[PDB]
This record gives structure tokens, C-alpha cells and sequence, in this order.
């Protein structure tokens, strides 16, 4: 439905403008007499409850954002909605998703910003004062949920497949990142060298040199958000240039492909002139500049035929060096500069200082990018350079910018383990895909040519998922309902959005050597593997039917389990897995918290139902393979070796840091895999050529379910609180109970562990939504829980979550995969619409936390595969697509 | 549900005390790296949700309140859990009323002050940094809403139903009263002269004497609540001494008893050392003051006899003085002295200075007060003394105050028109009920058991009034008349104690607030507006005095009403016509119209309804000569017919009848509120017409009512516009004077469906009261007036001063109570329970109804005019209706008859 701006009450010193628009004012309301809330409302009938998204066209020509309160039936959302600045005379649009009530709910914008949760504000004060006087046009109620706006992934990989990975981010990606600078391309992992950084950064310098208009450089320090089209390529819209708080009168777009099957990078940048029509055409210079990683020592020649700097960087001891071209897809206008950058990238302006001043101002005219950023023209050689520190770039100038009419300039990146592969990748990567020297005609299309192979190369890829039932996918596998189930089709547009989004997120942070996934695409957890989220990632590849890129991930799980030569103790012998492995190496453990002791089991509930899933696609060859393979079959039999022999006398195994990382105990979370992996075990048994063993594991997984089923109170205490009706959080060393309330206990329902229809698993789901919800159907960890607000370990800083026990999108995965199983499909659709409005902007799968203090989801871990699993084991469940729940664990061997 | 101490997870800095209590920590949960709550969690499972109280015993014996922040399920409850001063070794409770889910439920206690509601803290940021540490013990879960602990009523009026009003008045009636002082017997209105208040105050200064301690004196300076009991008695608690921050070691309480048919006030002090067991005796003196109204000229000598200062105060030019009598019914150790307070009570301490000190070290040994604040011993004439600025004062001394025992000491008041009469009164009132007269002096045994037996008759007399009520169906109470449902319903008996101390706590408030004299309600009890009568607030107040069957009180009210009516002679519009009423009068006149908001229309309407509610009322209790007497009545009967004729010639082209201020008083146009009143009143005219010998009008009036309903019924995209949005499901608040349509959904459109204008369950009722509860409800149950509304908030016209509510547009028990009315009507009985469990948590300390607001933000009912009689009555209505005792529909509008 659309509200005109005449359907609007206006409210305090919100006033009609003679536009047609209505004026909103400066500034926050203050506490002082006779203070009213100035700006708008007007009613919405909904037909139905649940997640709606509000729109507001706008414009706001300050160097300034605007903040406002909305407030549905009277009650302030979580956080203010953001109304950024608007480029020349275009029109932007803020959104929200809100909870609306059936029937009539009330929808109002204001200048109320002054409530507080933890003695905090959503935005810092002083820019919710700051707020300036902005236009609102139209606003729009849509069902469903939309992503968060204001909250971008500000790091994510592009990967090819095969041996290249780069990382495209943000100016900041956390609150506590003190430097500032993007957005760039700013690491570059290859498969002959993966834990080397090649670059220090490849970025974009604009230079207006309008005639008639002060000239001035604008650096990579914009505010941007970054996600992924359907198509795997990745798109960044850029903002305001924080120094000087404007929208250019340009709106900057980029477009990163790396091409699968190949060794190319295109970079296609978007230039739209946002003035009116029949204003001055503007005149633009762009840089294209490369720093190579300080430390290596390189050098560069000029290749003229591809029009690009033909780098050799030295790769450290003993190793053979990598050649690299950094090309530029225009000819006719281009120079090109070889030698140093001039300046520090990083520490030219901090977004601490807020609009200081354009750094360009500051920059001495040296090197290729001071002298780009001082008057326009790159200093260094024409013809090579070398040394440490190495930097070259190329400038596109004399860019006629028209009202309305996108101009693209395309840049291009290739690497070889030797020169003469190097010259065959150009020949091929300067032409467009089937097809000397270079012209500008033949750059744009061989830009397009291979911008267009990478949307192709990924549909395939993603080809190989099943459709969304009830969904606009047809060139997928044909939608099919998993056994027990019955199909369920959803119309959904943003189900439909959020499952294409968070499949193409996780395999672009799936190593293309390895197959092991980056825990967060955000440096903040340092790119580490965690074999529990790869695990839980994988489990939800099997269930879109993308067995191929999971078979690539179990296999390498199988590779790296831990054999006992070193053991110590239970928590490292035979059969268990690291913590955490690096994701640019084989088989690097690194040292975390230890033991966790369910990787064990998620690896054994992870190859039994990928193996499952495999039979069910006719895949029986795959199916076959994975099961018979050496390495799989004897990590699984280790791993139930494992879990059967640490049976202790209580029937529970042992004790654990599990899921949370957070405390050491007997955790229901990770009794539950142990379980569950005695029964996969058993499934897998006869298939793994151990027919013998399928009894001894079937009784083993049946005793620790007697085990965590027993109640608290028994002589022998188990995990069953049966006066409060919920599982436990653990037993401690010494025998006592851990009582509190963990939504991550839903886990026994989700695998069945219990039937969804139990008193248990009803009881237990209905305790978890009483304690931990907030947001109306985001839940917690547990209660009085202080990660990513006041620990010191929160990664993206404190206080980056301003409410304690923030929102975890997985614990909400849980409860809407209960909730379905059991019946209860209104509680199932509203989780699954909160999880898609955690998402990031542009449908980016978040990290691990939201914040429902401020209704955001947490950048600093954005993101996770293993959170965008979630969403699609709970989707595809809701569904009838999968089933999370495992055979009944009986007692009996099938 | 009991949860001990060994059943809290203890969090942060909470830990076990070897004393087998929990220790909490001092101060806020910092916003800094790593903090963390600290307090306790337990978890209750709820059979059914709903409301219930969440108790905390608990020991503070620093000299600062603790406050902690009640989370239910991980939710901030609105403001914060406030933990007073506990006397000596006694243990106190903390509760709170909160919404409960079915199932489990996680009950928290902890330090986390720091959320705030439009940039404010429910209390001031540095007494919550300043939360002392303190002990809490066992944890209550009870089934049920209690009243607010936090929030008292701090002016109450005690009534002997002839001639006499009396207000007890804490030191604080209002957060913008910049003075301080109380708890004090502040005001006197006598009939005689109703307009004057003959006294300054009259109030209890308490001494410390105890030997080996330093002697004290405590004065008037005390934070308190302040009560009804069942019987019309009125108690104040005594809190912290306010300059020292201290619960002093001695637990007092007062009772108040206005003794009706009499012209005696008496005031009983209940002292208990709170102390242990075997501890050293405390010795007090006390000190009962009068200052008189210092602008009147008047004498005083002493009555040996009777143990009083017999004053003469002058009243003004043309009047006769009149007598009092302030007495001591305490005749050993009893000191006494006249002359001048030595003091400014109202400016020796201000609250705004926190513990600041003791006042009574800084106060000059002069005058009755000054002497006794100085020493112990006032200073003045022993004989008498005469002037402005007139005080007397009478000194209990060396009462023994042992460990757990309750002393009794007891003070009174009468007045008279005449010395002669006083003498008469003061023998009746210094003897036991039913004593011959005996001009005999007084002593210590005649005095304490005078005291008692006049106390307890006030108690009998109150009874004796309210048995002529209801008793409440499924409720302890056998003493009133027989449960009985409403023509056409079944009686719905509800067990709930809650609905049973609010039902008579709502029944004893309305008539303590009602004037003696003329019968005219005080529309508060608290002096943030006036005293003054609103005829809507009175009118509707007797619609409950009627519904609980308080036909006799409820009828000395109508009877005013229609005394009072504008008869048209200085008419110079339709909104001061013949059939019109003042928005105000005064309450201590028989008919003094005050000028406020005007034109509101909506009295006449309300003036029909209710009366036409009490004549039928009547019939149903068989009281046929009461119910003949009062229709026939010519002023009763000219004043409906006037009021009739007054809305049938006054309907307009549109249908509906003229633009008003209406119930909120507050923007001029066709309100929704006063049409459903016009349309209501014609319906409750056509309905009286034969009884009124008007039979030949009752077709006119019944088409009148049709008229108006069609109109409000009729879409607003009519070409003619109605004030009902058929395209959002709800009625407008009212068209505009420029014929515009105001959209804004106002909770207050319910009273269509209140008094059946619609059906409860048709579609214009079903629509609008979900449209109202959706938009207008805050603290799960709480309905605000209307959207961005800031009366009690912003406004400068905020009685008790701006931001008294924090939460902009503050929730209204009676826009809940209508919700509530309509809910059952359409058989959704949930929400009609939840509703009536929430009003009942928005009463003051000790079930006092609360005034008009209820800050959502701070859970805590608006102090500055609490109590509101109106709040109480829309209670009444409300749970009589749940029970079937009472419909609040009128018959429907059908244009026949
Ligand atoms: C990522 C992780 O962050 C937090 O973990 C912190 C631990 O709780 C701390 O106790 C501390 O562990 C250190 C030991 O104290 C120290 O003695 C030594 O063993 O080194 C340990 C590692 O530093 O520091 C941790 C932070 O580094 C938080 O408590 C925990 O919940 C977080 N875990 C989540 C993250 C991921 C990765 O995506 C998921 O795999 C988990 O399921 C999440 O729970
Ligand atoms: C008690 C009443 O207070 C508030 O009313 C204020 C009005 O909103 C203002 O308009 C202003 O009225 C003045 C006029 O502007 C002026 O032209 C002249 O007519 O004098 C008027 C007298 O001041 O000031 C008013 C306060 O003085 C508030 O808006 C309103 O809602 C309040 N009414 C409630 C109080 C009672 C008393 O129990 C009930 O009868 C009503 O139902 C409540 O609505």
C-alpha cells in the first residue's frame, strides 16, 4: 500500500512543502516544556500479523545523515532509521521491517530519539542532534521482511573456484578499527602461496576537474555496503565521502567478478551524474592504483598490448615468484605510473574525526597516488619500477559525466606461477569469452564478456541446488519433498532472496584449494576455520542439494582429524578435530579453546546424511565414492570409536567447552552430537564395511539419550530439569547443575534426539521463547550473557551490541525448525521472517549476533556461513525440501 | 509460589550471607568493559497468564533507598523495584505487579538502573548510583495484580457525611511542590463556613529522649503513604525521616476518623520500637501542634477538663466565629502552650536537598513548635494567647516504647457554631459511645478508651453506610445487600481478593470524596485541581455509586446536579442555554460555577443517562417511594426535561448536535465522546418521558437518539460526513469546525459500545475496540487517550509539574476500564480479566483509586491527582459488569417509542 504525502498527519514543525513534500525539521526533540514529537503518521490495515517493511522516498542535500524514531502502534522500534545523503537531485528511499498486529496498526516518524537501553543511544548522541532538516515524499507498506539498511557486510571473498580468493571491504569492518580506508580489494590468497597477502590494496581514486569547478581528488574513504547478486558477482554502492560528509553529485558504483575456471578479477565502476537534466555535464579523472604487499620485494614492467603493469613479487624462501597484471579496459585515455604510493593509505583520515576534511588537501604531490591525490597526476616511472613498497596505477581522465547516463570504466587482475601463462591468460582475458593490441571497444567488451562468464559459471554451480518449492527457480533440480516430509511451496520473495543469497555467501567463503569455510568472511575472527560451523555449513549445502562443493568439504574434514600420535587426553586422541584450522593451508591447526567435543559427532551426523543425500539425487557413483574413500571411512569409524569408548558410568561423554566456547561441562548441547553421532555411526555401520559395530553404537547412542533424558533430581542426575520443563545447560565437574536456559538445547528436537511432538521438546521450545526472547522472535544464548556488548572478547569491540544476551539468528533457526515439526507453522513463518530481516543489506547472510537494542544486525562478524546454513536448514525445512531431524534413536541397529 | 534464598542463581556480586539471606551489592551496573548484572533469577511456572505479584523480603539499614531493575523474561519491567529503609531489626517487602506468560518465566533482580524513556531514569540517576547494599530473603510468586507500592495518594479527604472535611496530606503532594511538610491534618472545611480552611495544620512532632542516646527532635519531615481500611478509617504509614534519610528505629502510624453524625475527628499514633527482642527501651515525646489559618484573628485559653485548647477564630466580615476544640486524650505527662509556631514548617527542609540534616538542630528555641524542635519543650502561655499566627500545641513526655509493643497515644478535633455546643461535644467526645454526660475532668483511662470507641464507631457508622452496597458476587462480604444480576444477565462470581479490596476501596473513596453539604464530588483529592467540581467526573461517579447500589448517596448527588443546572436567563450561546451545565463549580458552595474549558456539551447528556440509571436503579431495589419522589421532584424533573429539549433543538443539518472541548477538555469540535452522550441523553429522556409527565415527547426524544446515532454511524466519505472511518475500522475523534475530519483514534470512542449506542458485538465496536487496543496500549493493558499527547509529559499544563509521566501520551484506567466493559460484552473475557488485574495494579499504596495516569515508562500510577473519584466509579462499572451485578448499556437506540 502507498501513503501519499497528503494521507500524512503532520506532527509538531513537520510542515507541507510547496514541492508537494513534507518539510521535516533539524534536530532531536529535547526534554523541555511543552516538547512534542515533530513529523508524520497515518494507519495501516494488515490482514494478517507478522513482518511488514516500511518505506519513506526522501532527500537530504545536507553533508549530514538524518535520524528519525519509528514508532508502530506507539512503540519505538529498536533504533532509528537512517536517511543518508542524497547524490544532486535523486531521490533516496529508507526502509524498516517492523512486527505489525492484525488489523489497524498506527505507523509514525518522529524526532524522538532520546530513549536509551544500557544508558546508550542507538547512533551516538551528538549525530542524532546533529540530524539535519531532509524531505519525506511517499511511503510504502510491503508484506514481508526486508535485510537491515543501515548495517552492511563490510568483508567478503570472491572466489574462482579453484585457486584464487580476494577480500573486497569496507573503509571500516568494526566499531574498534581505528584506521580507515575502503572500499578496496585488500587481500589476495593463490593457491601456489595461500597464506600470503599478494597486495597491501587495489582501489579506486576520483578526481572532479569539472571546468568551471574547484578540482579535488575524493580517496577510498566512503562510507559503502557490499553484497552479492544471484549471479555470485559482487556489487558495492558507495555513500558519503566521510571526510567531507557529501554525497558527490555522482553516484559510484562497483562490481567485483572473479571468474570461475579462470585467474581474472574484473572491476567494473558504475558513474551516474544524479544532477537534473540540462545541468553542466561533469568531468571526471579515475586512478586504478595497486600496492603490492610492502614487504615483498617486486618489480613491474609496462605491458602496452594489454594495456596493464606486469608485476614480479617475490614469494619469501625457496619459493618460485608470482607474476601478477593489474590492466585497464581503457586505452585511449589512460596513463600509467610505476614506483611508490606517496603516502600512507591508512593513515591519511580516521572516521573517528567525522568530516575533517578532504585528505587529498593534505597529500603531497610524490608517488603514484599522492600525486593523484594532490593535483591529478600519478609521479613515478612509465616504464617499471622496482623495489619494497612497490605501487602502480592507471588514470581514465577527461570522463564527460551526463545527467543520468552511466559511463562504466573496467580495470582487470590476473596471476601465473610463470610469465608465458601470464601473456596466454592476457591474450585470452582482452578479448570477449568464445573469440591485437587492445582498443577501448574490444576492453568493453571483453570487460562484459567475462563480468557475464562469472554470472554463468555460478548459475551453473548453482544449478546443482534444489529450487525454493513455490519459487521463480526453474533452472535448479526440480523441487522434491525429503522422506517424512510433505512439500510445503513458499511465494515468499524474500525466502526466495535470502536462500539464493546465503547459498552463493557460503561458497564464496568455501577455500577453493581446501574446501573448508572461513567462520566469518570479517577479519575480526581472522579467517580461521571453526569444524563445527564448516560442519553445520556443509549439513546445510546437503540439504540445497549442493553435494558437490559439501562432498569437497567432508572429504577435507576426514584429512585433518586428529589421529592420537600427540594425545594427551580424550579432548585431542584418536577420532577428535581441532578447534580451529587455518583456511590457507592443508592441515594447520591453531590452537583455541579446547576440548570441544562436538565436531566428533557433527562430522559423523554430516557424512551419514550427505551420504543419505547423495542416494536421494541418484547420485549413487558420489555416494559410493565418499563412503569406500580410506580417509573418510576411517576418520568416521575413529570418531565413533571415540564417542562409544568416552561412554562414562552416568551414560554421558566428556565434559566440554561445546557451542559457547564460554564454559567447561557435561553440555547438553554437545551430549545431544554425541548421541546423534553414535547413531550416524550405526546408520553408516554396514556401509563403511563394519556391519559388527552397528549394535554396540545403536546401544551407545541410546544410553546417552537415557542419559541426558533423566531428570536432575535422579540419583544419577541427568540433563532433564522435569519441575521446570527444559534441558539444562550442563552438569558441572563436581556433579552439580547448571540450570540456566540455553535456546541452543533446541538442538535435541532439531535432530530428533527427542520427537518434535514430545513433552520434552514442546516444553523445552516453550521455555526458550518465555526466557530468551527479544525483538518479538529473535532469541539468546542465555540470559545476563555479555559477548559483543561489555566483553573485552567481543570482536568487533564493546558495546558494538548495546543490549546484554544480543539476538542470535541460529537459536532462532532452532526454534523455527521445532516449531514447524510440531505444528506450529504461525511461531515457524515469523522466525523465518526475523532471521530475513537480520540479514545485511543487500541479503548478505549476517555474522553470528543482532543487536535488539538497536534492531541491527552485528557488522564486526559478518559473515558467517554457518549462520546463513541455518537459515537454510530451517527454510528448506519449513518447506518439506529436508528434514534436520535424524532416525529415532531406538536402541536397535536398523 | 515460595522461592528461600538456596533457590536464587546469584549473579555477578550477589552472594550467600552466613545469616542464610543474599547479599546485593551497592550501585548501578556500570556501562563499562566486562561489567556485569549482579542480583538474583529464579524461574516460576504460570498455569495460565496473566497478572501476578512478585514479593522480595528484604533488610535495608543504610540511610538510602535501594532500587533494582525486575526483569521478566529478559524484559526491563517499566521503572525500577525500590527497596526503603527498614526499621530497626524489622523486615520489609518489595512487590511488584507484572504480566506473567503460560509456562515458565524468568523472575530477575538486578543493578541494571541505566535504561531510560525519553532521555529521563524512573528515578533521579544519582539515587540509583547511590543504591546502598542490602539484603533480600525469600522470593513471593502470587496469583493476582496488587496496587502500586512505590506511589501513594498523598492527599485524602475524610468526610463525616453532614458538615465537616478534614485532608491528611503528605510532605509531598506533586514532584514540582518546591515546599515540604508532613505528614500533616492540612485543611478544614466546616459548613458553616465551607470556602475557609480554619487550619494551617495539624501534625505530630516526635523526641527522642531515651537516656544514653542523643535527644532529637523528629518533625513533620517524613516520606508516607496513606490509606483507607474497609471502614472509612484513615491510616498513614510513616516512611524514612526524609532530612536524615533514616528509618527511625520506631515504626508510627497514624489513623485518622471523622466520626459521621458527629462534629469529632480523632487522631490515633501507633508507636512500636522495631528494635530486638531484650533491647534497651526507647523514651519519646510527642508533640501534637495546631497552627490556625495565620490570616484569621484568633484566642485560645485552656480546658482543664477535657484536656483542650478551646480556640476562637475569626471567619470574615458578617460571620460569627467559630469554636474549636484541639485535644490530648493523654492526661499524665501532659504539657501544653499557646503562641507562635518560632518557625515557617513549609520552609525549614525541601526534599530537592536530599539528607541535607536534621532541620529541628537548626530551629531557635521560641514559639510552641520552635521550643520542641530546639529542646522538648515549647515555649508560650500556658493559660492562652491571641493574635494572627495563632499555634497551640499539647507534649506527651516520657512514653516507654519496649521492643514489639504497640503504645497508643490519641489527639482530637471538634468544632462548633457555639461555646455552649463545644462544651455539649467535648463531654460527649472525652467519654466512651453511649456515656451519659458528664462535665467531669478526663483521665488517662476515660481518654485512651474515648479514643478507641469514637475510632471504632466511625468504623460501625462507615459500615453501616456501605452494607446498603452490593456485596461483590463470589467475595467474603455477606454484610451488604445480596449479589443480584442485572435484568437479563446471570451473575459471573469472581474469588479474586483483589477485585474485592478495590471494590470496596473504590465505594469508600467516592463517598470520602464527596461534599457532606451538598452532595458534589471533588474530581481530586490532591489540591493540583482546586478541590474543584467537574459535573462529567461527578455524574459519572454516581453512574457507580448506582451500579454498587448506593442509590441514597448517589441520589443527594443527581439532586445537586439538577440544582445546579444553568436555567438560560444570561444565555449568550447554545453552550450556557437553559439545560446546560458549568464545566466546574466549586466544592464548598451549594452552586458556584467556575469558569473553565467551555463549551463542554457532554454534562447533559451524562445528567439524562444517569439519571434516568439511579430512577431505575431504585425500582430494582424495590425503594418505589425514593424512585417517585426524585422523577416527580419539580427541580429534578425541570432540570431533565430542559437538558432534553436542550439536545433535540440543538441537532444540527448533519445530525449530530453542537462542537464541544469534551472529555479531554483539550480541542474544540463534533466529538465522538459527547455526540454518543447527546444520542444517549435523548434515548435516557425518551425513556423517563412518561414518568416526567412528558409522555407526548417520549416519540420526539426516541427519534432525537435515532437522529444523532445514524450521524455517528454515517461513513466519514459520506457526502455529508459521519464519524465512523469504514475504511480503517474505527471512529474519528471528531469532525473538525471547518467540517474537516480529525482521524486520530482516541480510546474514549469506546463509550459507543459502553453504553450500546452499538452493539458490543457488532462490527462498529469489534473494529474500533481492536483499532484502540492496537494503537493506543502500552505496559500490555494500559490504553493512552490518544497518540503524541503530553498532559502529565511535556505539557506546562501538567498538574503535578511537566514530565510527572515520562512516557509521552500516559495510560488511562478508564480508557482501560472501557476496554474492559466492551471485552466482556463480546464475550473476550481474557482481556476484559487482564484489564481489570491491570487497573487494579494502576491503585495507589493500600488500594487507593489512583487520579487519571499511569506513567508506562515508570509502572507507577500519576501522584498528583490520585485519587480521582471518576477512576474509581469507571472500576466499579467495570468489575460489576464482569460479575453481571451491573449492564452499562442503556436500552437500544431505535428510533420507536
Ligand atoms: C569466538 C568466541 O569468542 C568468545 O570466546 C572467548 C572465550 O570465551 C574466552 O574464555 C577466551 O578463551 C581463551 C582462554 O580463556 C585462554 O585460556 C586460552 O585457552 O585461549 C582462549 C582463546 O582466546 O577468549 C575467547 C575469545 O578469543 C566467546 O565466549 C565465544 O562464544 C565465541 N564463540 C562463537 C564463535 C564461533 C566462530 O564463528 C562459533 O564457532 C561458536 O559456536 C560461537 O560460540
Ligand atoms: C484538567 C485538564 O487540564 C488540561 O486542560 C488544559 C487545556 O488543554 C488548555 O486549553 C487550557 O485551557 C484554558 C483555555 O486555553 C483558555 O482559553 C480558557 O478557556 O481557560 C482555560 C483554563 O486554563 O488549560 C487547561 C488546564 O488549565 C488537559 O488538557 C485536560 O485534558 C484536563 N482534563 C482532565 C481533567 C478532569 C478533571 O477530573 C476531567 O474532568 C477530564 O475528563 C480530563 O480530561
Amino acid at each position: 500500500e502507498q501513503f501519499v504525502a497528503s494521507d500524512y498527519t503532520l506532527l509538531g514543525d513537520a510542515t507541507d512543502d510547496p514541492n508537494g513534500m513534507v518539510d521535516m525539521p533539524a534536530g532531536q526533540e529535547p526534554a523541555t516544556t511543552n516538547a512534542v514529537p515533530s513529523g508524520v503518521e497515518y494507519n495501516f490495515l494488515a490482514a494478517t500479523a507478522g513482518y511488514y517493511t516500511v518505506s519513506f522516498a526522501y532527500q537530504n542535500t545536507a553533508n549530514a545523515a538524518a535520524y528519525e524514531q519509528l514508532s508502530i502502534n506507539g512503540q519505538n522500534e529498536p533504533g532509528v532509521v537512517e536517511f543518508d545523503q542524497t547524490s544532486g537531485a535523486s531521490t533516496g528511499t529508507a526502509y524498516a521491517s517492523v512486527y505489525l498486529k492484525a488489523g489497524l496498526n498506527s505507523v509514525e516518524l518522529n524526532n524522538q530519539t532520546t530513549d536509551e537501553t544500557n544508558g546508550l543511544t542507538p547512533v551516538p548522541e551528538d549525530q542524532l542532534q546533529a540530524s539535519p532538516a531532509f524531505q519525506i515524499g511517499t511511503s510504502t507498506v510491503a508484506a514481508g521482511a526486508s535485510p537491515s539498511q543501515e548495517t552492511s557486510a563490510q568483508s567478503l571473498a570472491i572466489s574462482n573456484q579453484t585457486d584464487m580468493q580476494a577480500f573486497v571491504q569496507g573503509e571500516s569492518m568494526a566499531p574498534k578499527q581505528q584506521w580507515t580506508f575502503g572500499p578496496s580489494l585488500s587481500e589476495l590468497h593463490v593457491g601456489s602461496n595461500d597464506e600470503l597477502n599478494q597486495l597491501d590494496f587495489n582501489a579506486v581514486w576520483f578526481r572532479n576537474v569539472t571546468p568551471g569547478q574547484q578540482a579535488e581528488t575524493y580517496s577510498p574513504y566512503f562510507k559503502s555496503n557490499e553484497s552479492f547478486d544471484a549471479n555470485g558477482v559482487l556489487h558495492v554502492n558507495y555513500g558519503a565521502y566521510s571526510p567531507t560528509g557529501q554525497a558527490l553529485p555522482v553516484q559510484i558504483q562497483a562490481t567485483y567478478a572473479n571468474v570461475p575456471n579462470e585467474n581474472l578479477i574484473v572491476e567494473n565502476l558504475s558513474l551516474t551524474n544524479q544532477n537534473a537534466s540540462g545541468t553542466q555535464p561533469l568531468v571526471w579523472d579515475v586512478m586504478n592504483a595497486t600496492g603490492i604487499n610492502p614487504g615483498e620485494v617486486s618489480s613491474t614492467t609496462w605491458d602496452p598490448t594489454h594495456n596493464a603493469w606486469i608485476v614480479t613479487e617475490d614469494q619469501g624462501s625457496g619459493k618460485s615468484p608470482l607474476y601478477l597484471a593489474i590492466g585497464d579496459y581503457q586505452v585511449s585515455n589512460s596513463t600509467h605510473a610505476a614506483g611508490v604510493d606517496g603516502v600512507n593509505v591508512r593513515g591519511s583520515y580516521s572516521l573517528s574525526s567525522g568530516a575533517s576534511g578532504n585528505p587529498s588537501l593534505n597529500a603531497p604531490d610524490q608517488g603514484v597516488i599522492g600525486g593523484f591525490e594532490n593535483n591529478g597526476t600519478m609521479v613515478g616511472s612509465s616504464s617499471g619500477a622496482s623495489g619494497t613498497n612497490l605501487a602502480v596505477g592507471t588514470t581514465d581522465s577527461d570522463v564527460t559525466l551526463n545527467p543520468g547516463q552511466t559511463v562504466d570504466l573496467s580495470y582487470y587482475l590476473s596471476t601465473a606461477t610463470s610469465l608465458s601463462q601470464l601473456d596466454a591468460n592476457l591474450d585470452k582475458y582482452t578479448n570477449t569469452v568464445g573469440s591485437t593490441p587492445m582498443t577501448d571497444a574490444t576492453g568493453a567488451s571483453a570487460a562484459s564478456s567475462w563480468t557475464q562468464q562469472t554470472a554463468t559459471a555460478w548459475d551453473d554451480t548453482l544449478n546443482q541446488a534444489y529450487n525454493l518449492a513455490g519459487s521463480t527457480e526453474t533452472s535448479g533440480q526440480a523441487a522434491t519433498a525429503a522422506s517424512g516430509q510433505t512439500l510445503d511451496p513458499t511465494s515468499s520473495a524474500a525466502a526466495q532472496s535470502a536462500y539464493r543469497s546465503s547459498l552463493i555467501n557460503i561458497l564464496q567463503a568455501q577455500s577453493p584449494e581446501y574446501g573448508s569455510f572461513m567462520a566469518s568472511t570479517n577479519p575480526s575472527y581472522e579467517y580461521k576455520v571453526w569444524v563445527r560451523d564448516s560442519a553445520a555449513t556443509a549439513i546445510g549445502l546437503d540439504d540445497a542439494g549442493l553435494t558437490q562443493p559439501a562432498d569437497k568439504f567432508w572429504r577435507w574434514m576426514a584429512s585433518v582429524e586428529q589421529n592420537g600420535m600427540n594425545a594427551t587426553y580424550s579432548g585431542n586422541a584418536s577420532g577428535t578435530f581441532s578447534t580451529n584450522y587455518g583456511e590457507f593451508d592443508q592441515n594447520l591447526p591453531i590452537g583455541f579453546v579446547a576440548p570441544e567435543n562436538d565436531s566428533q559427532g557433527l562430522f559423523l551426523i554430516g557424512s551419514y546424511r550427505h551420504y543419505e543425500q547423495m542416494l536421494s539425487e541418484g547420485q549413487t557413483q558420489q555416494a559410493q565414492s565418499f563412503i569406500s574413500d580410506p580417509t573418510v571411512r576411517q576418520a568416521l569409524v575413529n570418531s565413533a570409536n571415540w564417542i562409544q569408548e568416552n561412554i562414562g558410568s552416568n551414560g554421558l561423554g566428556p565434559a566440554d567447552y561445546s557451542i559457547w566456547e564460554d564454559m567447561y561441562g557435561y553440555h547438553t548441547f554437545t551430549q545431544v552430537t554425541y548421541a546423534e553421532g553414535l547413531n550416524a555411526a550405526s546408520q553408516l555401520a554396514s556401509a563403511m564395511g563394519e556391519g559388527n559395530q552397528a549394535q554396540t553404537w545403536a546401544t551407545g547412542a541410546e544410553t546417552i539419550k537415557d542419559a541426558i533424558l533423566r531428570p536432575t533430581t535422579a540419583s544419577t542426575p541427568g540433563l532433564w530439569n522435569a519441575q521446570e520443563g527444559h534441558f539444562v545447560e550442563m552438569i558441572n565437574q563436581n556433579g552439580t547443575i547448571d540450570n540456566t536456559i540455553d535456546a541452543d538445547t533446541n538442538i535435541a528436537a532439531v535432530f530428533g534426539l527427542v520427537s518434535p511432538t514430545s513433552i520434552y521438546a514442546t516444553e523445552n521450545a516453550q521455555a526458550v521463547e518465555n526466557a530468551l526472547t527479544q525483538d518479538n522472535f529473535g532469541l539468546s544464548r542465555y540470559q545476563n550473557e555479555t559477548f559483543y556488548q561489555s566483553s573485552q572478547w567481543s570482536p568487533g569491540g564493546t558495546y558494538e551490541a548495546q543490549g546484554i544476551s544480543p539476538s542470535w539468528p541460529q537459536m532462532t533457526a532452532y526454534d523455527s525448525i521445532v516449531s514447524m515439526d510440531s505444528g506450529n507453522t504461525t511461531q515457524a513463518n515469523n522466525d523465518l521472517s526475523w532471521i530475513e530481516q537480520s540479514y545485511d543489506n543487500g541479503g548478505t547472510p549476517p555474522g553470528e549476533s543482532y543487536d535488539w537494542a538497536r534492531g541491527q544486525p552485528i557488522e564486526s562478524t559478518s559473515s558467517e556461513p554457518v549462520t546463513a546454513s541455518w537459515y537454510v536448514q530451517d527454510l528448506l525445512n519449513s518447506t518439506g525440501q529436508t528434514s534436520t531431524l535424524m532416525p529415532a534413536i531406538t536402541g536397535q541397529s536398523r
